Formats: structure tokens, C-alpha cells, sequence
């Protein structure tokens, strides 16, 4: 074959001729660099055996191992292939022991599928039989999409393998990992997937999340697809310039859905009505989050919360870290270091902010009748910790308050535990969100304080590369006990528990509210309940950079609420890095600055009180506050569809070939393009100019350039912000909380495309009711532009906000002077509106207007 489509059939070891032969592979070492010595030949793997069967939903095939040398152990001779038509936009196959069940993930959102194949399929499904392969193409052009023919089947007990050609290079997801890129180098590279406690830095490696998910745009026309692996294990995936992808993982089932779409916002829509898709946020969580590890009172907390509020900085959560606690137990707080927290709890609540407290999963095991730990005894008592293999000890391991036993949270009554914890501690301390870390699970032991029995679990046949080479490091033994299974099988899956174990406790301590919840290890569908942070980064130029992949990347997976720790957790952070990223990090969909221990402080009032960073925090901040209620429809939109908030480039712009690469610059949604300055010494950013009419968010004037390279010019203070020709932005004047800005008057933004044209919409509800789009509680507003004439049109109209809220504002970019302007309510006149034009800019801007939130209105006007 093509050197580019070998399939390595040596990934344990480096390649020797002998153990080629061994394991009846194809020799051949004269490649380039990387190219496999040794890769799979033509005829290895299964075949079909007898006939297809169809089914209701599809068909099955049989598959015989066709007789083969047994590598990595115990192979599968009995092979089930169940493929199901689910939907005309997303096909299932599985690949089973015939013979025996085998672990699958018990996924909280995905059900079995009962009914019957699709009509009107936009795919078609091709079986091979000798030896077998299976070929999924788009029937509108034949385009092959996922075609396994390229590599074997392989399926022992601990490593299964199966791999596709793609249609293309432009391949984006998988996770979670610092990729510093976001379109794929398919370079043989080799990502591994196993959540791990690491710094998320230059090296590649696994870290805290399990993200299997990948989409491809096929063409310059938009059509793409996308593949998700339902499985736990620990696995890697192999990228090769073919292209194809190989998925390698170390047990359970390969579980494929594959997903077509006629853009790539339509593949995200798919695999999220498949896995999930993201909780609709509580208003206030939009806003700037603060929080540090080590205050180390709450006289320090206090000070930097007070020095933030004094600089008039928009600011409306505070995140307590352990310092909070007593010794770093969940559950208590110290009544000497945070003496009086429960009344600095109301000072927040007082000033319109929120508090936010880390919770960690691992439970001290310290307790006597002499000094009782509560959560320790109420959980032993209920019988909810992670055991031992023997199945009946609980696993003792290491964490922030020394020797703790870790709750599993697989176990339904582990929830009730978990709940009654919190009201308990809630009854004390007045938190309004959670912030749950260390849950990959991290141990500051490997596996247990007793290390882990040598095993086929803990020591596997084969182990991807993963960070250090052991599966136990720094996380629990592989053959510790949970209700769902054993770690070997559950490992990923334990941050995704906890915050489903974590939604359901807050629907006791917060009746009918979204709440927060923020996690550090993911799985696939987390978003639907939780918000995440990329981790412990650096104040380092590279982190910022590479912070706008790892945001983008998650919103592929549906959580796209994600930020990183805005100037950098580790590290005392340089003034002008911390300016830059406080420029950028006023526009990540989940704003926080978050800082290390013992490091000088980066809060951004820290920089005095008449710095260029805190006025240039307060802002793009102010900024960000503005449009919020844009950034917030998004949100619902995520939540209701499936769209991304934070959005690549190229899924606007698909048809621009210069846009597949663009990972230094980022839309929120389809209409403002955020362009920041990311190198040391830059008072320029090199930034793409996409294919449409932009307009410079704060003078409103219509840019030269479109469709190009520009140098753009960001002077310390800037940082650039465009608003894209066709659409209208619902804005809301900035207040510095959200609970007092949502009271305020609001605006629309209307940039006019080339044809003078624009449309927009608004989402409105009570900001933090659970439940208002499933049980329709909510105002959803269009709006539009075509020549002379704004329509404002109710399409749901099941909320009012009892504020008196109405657009006193209508900014219009493009235009040439307006006059006569005139406004019907309902068709009727109706008052002639104050109208200011900048005939240099083409802005007009009409006021002494009211337009209620809620009523449908035409405002006209002539040239
Ligand atoms: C607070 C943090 O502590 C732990 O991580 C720290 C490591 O223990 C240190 O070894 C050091 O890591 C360095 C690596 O060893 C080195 O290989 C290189 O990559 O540089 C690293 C530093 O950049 O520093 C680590 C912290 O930077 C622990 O493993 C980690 O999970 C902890 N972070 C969480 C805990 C808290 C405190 O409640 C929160 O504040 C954080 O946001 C959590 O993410
Ligand atoms: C971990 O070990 C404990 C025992 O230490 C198991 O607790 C059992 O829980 C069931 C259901 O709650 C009770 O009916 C039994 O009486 C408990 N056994 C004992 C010996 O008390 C628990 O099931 C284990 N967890 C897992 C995942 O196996
Ligand atoms: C990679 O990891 C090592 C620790 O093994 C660390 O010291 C180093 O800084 C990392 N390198 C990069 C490029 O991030
Ligand atoms: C902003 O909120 C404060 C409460 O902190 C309130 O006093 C004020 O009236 C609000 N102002 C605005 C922006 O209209």
C-alpha cells in the first residue's frame, strides 16, 4: 500500500522485523519518518459469516475471527455487528462478543434504541464480508465517509481497534488534550484518552476529560460529518495523513454513531440530540467569575473582593477554594481563618453576587466519638464509598485533607448521601453554585495508600500513552469496586457521575433553580449538566494561545460554557500577559481568573487602581456585559438546538478554504468576530477578515477589508471586536453584576449586509428557573431589516419580565440617513423618535423610543 495508509500493527514497542513476522504483518522500515515499519496486511482480521439478517432497525451480521496470533491476548472469535438506521442524519453500529456480555457504558442520557430504520436516510451503509469492512457514504455524492476497509478489525478482551479513511484533513475534536492547534495535524500523531490530573502544557498528553467526538468538513460546500466512540476505556487515537484515524481502546465494546450534516453546526446538532445537549446556564454564571487558591482568610478574600467592587469592575461570582474549609474537609468551613463567612455570604448576596464553593469528591476518614467527621460516618454508615477489589473495603487513597475514601457516585443512594451533605451544609454556609475538582479521580497516591495488586486491570496487555505509562497513576487501583463496574471499566466516567450525582443534590438545595455547577473531568454529555475550566495552566504567551483550541473544542462537545483560569493559574503573571488575556477573556463563554497558591496576587484591581489593565478589564468587561443578552440567547440556543456559542470561524465560513485553519480568532455565535493580540510585544494582531461586510464594534464604522489577511492594528488597550453585516444584537446596558444589569434598558445593534439588510432575535426568561424552555416559560423575540423597515415579531410570547424592560436604542451600522422615522405598535401609529447620524461613519442611532419587550412593533423609515 501507499506508505500514508499503513496501519501500524506495532504500536507497544519499536519495530523489529522478527515480531513482524511473529504477528503475520507487512515488513517494509525504507518509509519517512513515522511511516510504520511494520503495518497490518490486506487479510488479517474477521469475516462476515453467512448472511446479513435484517432487522426492525437495521441488520446484524455474524463475524468469525479469521485464525490469527493472539498479541494482546484473549481474542473475540464470535463477533456481533448491530447496526441501526436511527435517524435520515445519524447511523449506530456496535461490534460485540457474540458469546458474552461485555461492559457498555451506562450512559445517563443515551437510550437503546426500540423502533424501526429511518425513512429518507441521507447515508448509505456498505458491509464487506472478505474479510469484513463497513463504509458509511453520503448518498447525495457518494462521498465515503467512514470506510474501516483501510485497516483490520481487532478484538480481543483488552484491545479492540478499528479505523476509517476520511474525506479530508480538516478534522477538528477529540479530548480532552492541549491539541495548540484546533484543525488536526494528521501527521501520525497518537492522542490518548484517559482522565488524569495533569497540566494542561506543550506535551500532549491525556488530561482531566474523555472526549471521542470528532467532525470533519468534507468540502468548501459545508458538508461534514462526525463520529462519536461510546466507550470508558482507556484508549488513543491515531491520526494519519491517508487521512484516517485509528481508535485503539483497552475494553469494553466498539460503539460508533456516525453523524452527517449539510454544515458544521448541523454535525454538533446531531451529536448533541444524540449524547445531550448543554444546560441552559443560570443568567448570572455569563458574568466575570474571581477566585484564587489561598486567600488564606476570609479577611483576604474579603480585601480582594472589595478592592474589585471600589474599581466598579463588572464582577458577580466569587469562588471560595479550600482555604475555605476546616483543614480542607468538605463540609466544614474554619471558624478561625473564615470566621464570619456566613455573614460575608450575605455582604455578596447584599451586593449582587454570588458565591461559588469547591467541592472535592474525596472524604477525610478521620473521625472518632471524641471529634466526629459527619460526612465520613454518614457515608460509611449508607455504605457509598469506592471498595477495594476484594468488594467490600472501602479503597483508602490521598488527598488535600490526608487519607480519604472516595464516594461512588454510580451508586444511586451515593446521591442521596451527596444531597443530604449539601442541604447540611448549606443550612451554614449560603453557596449558590458548586465547583466540583479533582474528580477525574485524582490520588496523591497511585491507586490506593497500599499501592495495587499486579493484575490484568492494573497491568494491562497493552496501555495507550498515557501520562507515565501506569493506568493507577495518581487515580484509584483499575480493580477498585463500583456499582457501574470496575475502575478498568468506570474511570472515565467519574467526574461525569459526580455531576450528574451533583445536578440531582441541587434540585433538593436549589428547588427549581439552574443553579451552577463547574467540573474539571468530563465525559461525553457532561454539559448537559455542569460548566468546565481547561485546568491548571501558566502565565505563560503559549497558554493564552492555546487556550482559543481548547475553548472551541468544547463546544464540539456540548459544554460550552468553558474558560480557561483567565492570567493564568501557575505563576506570578506578567502585567502585559495579564492584560492581553483579560482583553481575551472577557469574551470566553465562561469568564474566570483564577490564580495559584502563593503567587503574586492577579486579580485585576491588583494592578492599582488607575492601571491600563483595570481599566481595560472594566472595559471589555463592560463590554461583555452589554451583550449579554445575545451571549445568553446563544445559550438557549445551545441548549434548545444544539448550536456552539464559542464558534470556529470556518463553521460561518466553511466555504473559505483560509478559514479551516483559524484557531487565534473566534466568533460568539454567527455574528461578532473576536480578534485578540496572543504574542509578547504586539501592538498588532495578523487576523483573517472573513467574507462579509464587519463593522468595528465600538466607532460602528464599516471596515475595508473582507475576505483577507490583515495586520490589525491593537494598541495595549484593544483588543478586536467586529460585528458581522446581517445581523441585528440585542444589547442591555451594563451594570457590574447581572442581577442589577437585567433591570436595565436594552438596545438593538443592527449591522446592515450589502444588501441592506439584517436579522436577529432575543431570547428572554426569568434567568435562572429550571425547566422554562421544556416547559415553554419564555419570550423569544425575531427581528429584521429589509429596506426602510425594522420588524420586531413575537414567536413565543409565555414570559413577561416584571421590570418594565423596552429598547430604548437602535444603533444602525451602514446605513445612509435616515429619516421620517416613524414607529407602529401592532400596526398602529404611535411619538417620533430622537434619530442622531454620523454621516462620515453611516451610523444612525434613534432614541426616545420604547419599545416594550414582549410587543411586536415596525419602525420605518425613508433616505
Ligand atoms: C493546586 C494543584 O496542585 C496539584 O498540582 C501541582 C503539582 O502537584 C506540582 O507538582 C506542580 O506541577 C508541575 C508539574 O509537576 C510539572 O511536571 C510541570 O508540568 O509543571 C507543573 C506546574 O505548572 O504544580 C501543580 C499546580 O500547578 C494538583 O495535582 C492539582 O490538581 C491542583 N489543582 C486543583 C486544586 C485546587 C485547589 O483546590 C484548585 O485551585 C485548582 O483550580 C484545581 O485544578
Ligand atoms: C462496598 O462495600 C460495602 C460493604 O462494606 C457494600 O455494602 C453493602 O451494601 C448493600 C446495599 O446497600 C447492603 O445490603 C449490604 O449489607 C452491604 N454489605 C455489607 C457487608 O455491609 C457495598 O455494596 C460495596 N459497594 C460495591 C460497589 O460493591
Ligand atoms: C513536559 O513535561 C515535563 C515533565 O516531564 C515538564 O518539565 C516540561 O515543562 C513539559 N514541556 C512542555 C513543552 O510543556
Ligand atoms: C446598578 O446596580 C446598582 C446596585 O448595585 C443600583 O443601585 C443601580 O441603580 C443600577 N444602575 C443601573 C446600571 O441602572
Amino acid at each position: 500500500v501507499n506508505e500514508l495508509e499503513r496501519i501500524n500493527c506495532i504500536p507497544d514497542q519499536p519495530p523489529t522485523k522478527a515480531t513482524c513476522d511473529q504477528r503475520g504483518c507487512c515488513w517494509n522500515p525504507q518509509g519517512a519518518v513515522s511511516v510504520p515499519w511494520c503495518y497490518y496486511s490486506k487479510n488479517h482480521s474477521y469475516h462476515v459469516e453467512g448472511n446479513l439478517v435484517n432487522t426492525n432497525a437495521g441488520f446484524t451480521a455474524r463475524l468469525k475471527n479469521l485464525p490469527s496470533s493472539p498479541v494482546f491476548g484473549s481474542n473475540v472469535d464470535n463477533v456481533l455487528l448491530t447496526a441501526e438506521y436511527q435517524t435520515s442524519n445519524r447511523f449506530h453500529f456496535k461490534l460485540t462478543d457474540q458469546t458474552n456480555n461485555r461492559f457498555e457504558v451506562p450512559h445517563e442520557h443515551v437510550q437503546s434504541f426500540s423502533g424501526n430504520a429511518a425513512a429518507s436516510l441521507t447515508y448509505q451503509v456498505e458491509i464487506s464480508r472478505q474479510p469484513f469492512s463497513i463504509k458509511v457514504t453520503r448518498r447525495s455524492n457518494n462521498r465515503v465517509l467512514f470506510d474501516s476497509s483501510i485497516g483490520p478489525l481487532l478484538f480481543a478482551d483488552q484491545f479492540l481497534q478499528l479505523s476509517t479513511r476520511l474525506p479530508s484533513t480538516n478534522v477538528y475534536g477529540l479530548g480532552e488534550h492541549v491539541h495548540q492547534q484546533y484543525r488536526h495535524d494528521m501527521n501520525w500523531k497518537t492522542w490518548p484518552i484517559f482522565n488524569r490530573d495533569t497540566t494542561p502544557n506543550g506535551n500532549g498528553t491525556n488530561l482531566y476529560g474523555a472526549q471521542t467526538f470528532f467532525l470533519c468538513l468534507e468540502d468548501a460546500s459545508g458538508l461534514s460529518f462526525g463520529v462519536f466512540l461510546m466507550n470508558s476505556n482507556a484508549m488513543e487515537v491515531v491520526l494519519q495523513p491517508a487521512p484516517a484515524i485509528t481508535y485503539r481502546t483497552i475494553g469494553g465494546i466498539l460503539d460508533f454513531y456516525v453523524f452527517l450534516g449539510n454544515t458544521p453546526e448541523q454535525v454538533v446538532q446531531e451529536y448533541l440530540e444524540l449524547i445531550g445537549r448543554p444546560a441552559l446556564p443560570s443568567y448570572w454564571a455569563l458574568g466575570f467569575h474571581l477566585s484564587r487558591y489561598e486567600y488564606g482568610t476570609l479577611d483576604n478574600m474579603r480585601e480582594v473582593v472589595e478592592r474589585n467592587r471600589a474599581a466598579q469592575l463588572p464582577y458577580d461570582v466569587q469562588h471560595a477554594d479550600i482555604d475555605y474549609m476546616d483543614e480542607r474537609r468538605d463540609f466544614t468551613y474554619d471558624s478561625v481563618d473564615f470566621k464570619g463567612f456566613p455573614e460575608f455570604v450575605n455582604e455578596l448576596h447584599n451586593n449582587g453576587q454570588k458565591l461559588v464553593i469547591i467541592v472535592d469528591p474525596a472524604i477525610s476518614n478521620n473521625s472518632s466519638s471524641s471529634k466526629p467527621y459527619g460526612p465520613y460516618d454518614r457515608g460509611s454508615d449508607m455504605k457509598i464509598w469506592v471498595n477495594s477489589s476484594d468488594g467490600v473495603t472501602p479503597l483508602i487513597g490521598e488527598v488535600w485533607p490526608g487519607q480519604t475514601v472516595f464516594p461512588d457516585y454510580t451508586n444511586p443512594n451515593c446521591a442521596v448521601w451527596w444531597t443530604k451533605e449539601f442541604e447540611l451544609f448549606h443550612n451554614q454556609v449560603e453557596f449558590d453554585g458548586i465547583w466540583i475538582d479533582m474528580n477525574e479521580v485524582s490520588n496523591f497516591v497511585d491507586g490506593s495508600v497500599s499501592g495495587c495488586s499486579t493484575n490484568n486491570l492494573n497491568n494491562p496487555p497493552f496501555t495507550p500513552r498515557i501520562l507515565d505509562g501506569y493506568l493507577f497513576c495518581k487515580t484509584l487501583c483499575m480493580d477498585a469496586v463500583q456499582h457501574w463496574g470496575k475502575q478498568y471499566d468506570i474511570h472515565n466516567l467519574y467526574g461525569y457521575s459526580m455531576a450528574v450525582a451533583t445536578a440531582e443534590a441541587a434540585k433538593t438545595v436549589f428547588p427549581n433553580k439552574r443553579s451552577f455547577i463547574l467540573t474539571r473531568s468530563t465525559f461525553a454529555g457532561s454539559g448537559k449538566f455542569a460548566a468546565h475550566w481547561l485546568g491548571d495552566n501558566t502565565a505563560t504567551w503559549d497558554d493564552l494561545r492555546w487556550s482559543i483550541p481548547g475553548v472551541l473544542e468544547f463546544n464540539l462537545f456540548g459544554i460550552p460554557m468553558v474558560g480557561p483560569d483567565i492570567c493564568g493559574f501557575a505563576l506570578d503573571t506578567p502585567e502585559e500577559l495579564c492584560r492581553r488575556w483579560m482583553q481575551l477573556g472577557a469574551f470566553y463563554p465562561f469568564s474566570r481568573n483564577h490564580n495559584g497558591q502563593g503567587y503574586k496576587d492577579q486579580d485585576p484591581a491588583s494592578f492599582g487602581a488607575d492601571s491600563l489593565l483595570l481599566n481595560s478589564s472594566r472595559h471589555y468587561l463592560n463590554i461583555r456585559y452589554t451583550l449579554l443578552p445575545y451571549l445568553y440567547t446563544l445559550f438557549f440556543r445551545a441548549h434548545s438546538r444544539g448550536d456552539t456559542v464559542a464558534r470556529p470561524l470556518l463553521h460561518e465560513f466553511y466555504e473559505d478554504n483560509s478559514t479551516w485553519d483559524v484557531h487565534q480568532q473566534f466568533l460568539w455565535g454567527p455574528g461578532l468576530l473576536i480578534t485578540p493580540v496572543l504574542d509578547e510585544g504586539a501592538e498588532k494582531v495578523m487576523a483573517y477578515v472573513p467574507d462579509a461586510v464587519w463593522y468595528d464594534y465600538e466607532t460602528g464604522s464599516q471596515v475595508r477589508w473582507r475576505k483577507q489577511k490583515v495586520e490589525m492594528e491593537l494598541p495595549g488597550d484593544k483588543i478586536g471586536l467586529h460585528l458581522r453585516g446581517g445581523y441585528i444584537f440585542p444589547t442591555q446596558q451594563p451594570n457590574t453584576t447581572t442581577l442589577a444589569s437585567r433591570k436595565n434598558p436594552l438596545g438593538l445593534i443592527i449591522a446592515l449586509d450589502e444588501n441592506k439588510e439584517a436579522k436577529g432575535e432575543l431570547f428572554w426568561d426569568d434567568g435562572e428557573t429550571k425547566d422554562t424552555v421544556a416547559n415553554k416559560v419564555y419570550l423569544l423575540c425575531e427581528f429584521s431589516v429589509t429596506q426602510n423597515r425594522l420588524e420586531v415579531n413575537i414567536s413565543q410570547s409565555t414570559y413577561k419580565d416584571p421590570n418594565n424592560l423596552a429598547f430604548n436604542e437602535i444603533k444602525i451600522l451602514g446605513t445612509e440617513e435616515p429619516s421620517n422615522v416613524t414607529v407602529k405598535h401592532n400596526g398602529v401609529p404611535s411619538t417620533s423618535p430622537t434619530v442622531t447620524y454620523d454621516s462620515n461613519l453611516k451610523v444612525a442611532i434613534i432614541t426616545d423610543i420604547d419599545l416594550l419587550l414582549g410587543e411586536a412593533y415596525t419602525v420605518e423609515w425613508a433616505h
